[PDB]
């Protein structure tokens, strides 16, 4: 599809079968989620935004869907106010900047 | 033009005569610049994002040039990071994401 930039770009992924709302990010290097108790093993990760840094737990090889379209990742779950897509996904599913 | 994902999306403005990089960037609201001068009257203003809030100064009605578009809107300045072209600016240069 073709996402305006008129609002926030929030779309639907799904994660675990679960569905949650998630913001198609140009500006993130990495996939941030909302803390979410996700099994596995994970690794310790700081990640740093406007404000600083926040601490946040590392899950490999987790598949998210976003808008239909299947990616499979590297996804981040810390504190964060906002799910957040990043390049690592967006390049998975195709996405581009066009102007 | 089309823009891919696989490294950030890092484009050459120009501003108050000067050419600086900058981040396209789809998961802000806001566009912020490292700190600079910029002519004319400014507002406090603070903003925020992953890791917490900072204080920027506000300058309304600023002409941008990005990879050639123009656009006169808000520029904030700060200590961001890096600087990010947000949706204000990049809804001004007719800027979508596409899958
Ligand atoms: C409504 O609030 C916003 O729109 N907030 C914006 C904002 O913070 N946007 C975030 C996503 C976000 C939105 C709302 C609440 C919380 C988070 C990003 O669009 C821009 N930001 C811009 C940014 C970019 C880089 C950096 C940075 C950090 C350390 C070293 C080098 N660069 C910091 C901020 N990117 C990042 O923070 C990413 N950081 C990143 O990719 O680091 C390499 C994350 C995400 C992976 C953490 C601004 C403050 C920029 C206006």
């Amino acid at each position: 599809p073709q996402i305006t930039l008129w609002k926030r770009p929030l779309v639907t992924i799904r994660i675990g079968g679960q569905l949650k709302e998630a913001l198609l990010d140009t500006g993130a290097d990495d996939t941030v989620l909302e803390e979410m108790n996700l099994p596995g093993k994970w690794k310790p990760k700081m990640i740093g935004g406007i404000g600083g840094f926040i601490k946040v737990r590392q899950y490999d090889q987790i598949p998210v869907e976003i808008c239909g379209h299947k990616a499979i990742g590297t996804v981040l779950v810390g504190p964060t106010p906002t799910n957040v897509i990043g390049r690592n996904l967006l390049t998975q599913i195709g996405c581009t900047l066009n102007f």
